[PDB]
């Protein structure tokens, strides 16, 4: 276990502005890319200022597809449902977080990522493999518009694992007015063997923004993200 007299631990970490760092090594159907990201959070306003590029060049899959995959403990809780914050509860030492996303009509990212401090920055490393997708779909043949819609992220404990298993419907907008579901099934485990926060049934509200810095030529996202805990009284 950790130091007892560390500094700060669980979500003391989180009571200021904290730097963010996130990695991620792609390949789906075997086209293979690197995403760097960068910013901060301010969980006690819920926000997050992400901006990502595309390390290897051109994106092969269109930037929305890969908002949810690209630091959950920034969410806000809520006085009242602060005991429910598994997230928090899992740092420094941090959590694992996996995922299959299941894209109707089409293939599937399955992702793991390892989210921990090291030192002040909060850091998300992520290895994403997606199969099974049409070249010609709205995913490798980019159709998807670059917007994004509010979702709520619905979390129940997950005793067995000492975690959380979570779930939730992604709707992207296509460039022809329809919608591209895809489906998401996570689960998270804690990288320490010390006590964290198992919750009551609750959901995460997310609002995200995506946008282009003017000033940059790679391919990039720039990301702004408030989410809220709720659905306890
Ligand atoms: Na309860």
């Amino acid at each position: 276990g950790i130091d007892p007299f560390t500094v700060s631990k669980g979500e003391e970490l989180f009571t200021g502005v904290v730097p963010i760092l996130v990695e991620l090594d792609g390949d789906v159907n075997g086209h293979k890319f690197s995403v760097s990201g960068e910013g901060e959070g301010d969980a006690t306003y819920g926000k997050l200022t992400l901006k990502f590029i595309c390390t290897t060049g051109k994106l092969p899959v269109p930037w929305p597809t890969l908002v949810t995959t690209l630091v959950q403990c920034f969410s806000r809780y809520p006085d009242h449902m602060k005991q429910h914050d598994f997230f928090k509860s899992a740092m420094p030492e941090g959590y694992v977080q996996e995922r299959t996303i299941f894209f109707k009509d089409d293939g599937n990212y399955k992702t793991r990522a390892e989210v921990k401090f090291e030192g002040d920055t909060l850091v998300n490393r992520i290895e994403l493999k997606g199969i099974d997708f049409k070249e010609d779909g709205n995913i490798l043949g980019h159709k998807l518009e670059y917007n994004y819609n509010s979702h709520n992220v619905y979390i129940m404990a997950d005793k067995q694992k000492n975690g959380i298993k979570v779930n939730f419907k992604i709707r992207h907008n296509i460039e022809d007015g329809s919608v591209q579901l895809a489906d998401h099934y996570q689960q998270n485990t804690p990288i320490g063997d010390g006590p964290v926060l198992l919750p009551d049934n609750h959901y995460l509200s997310y609002q995200s923004a995506l946008s282009k810095d003017p000033n940059e030529k790679r391919d990039h996202m720039v990301l702004l993200e408030f989410v809220t805990a709720a659905g306890i009284t």
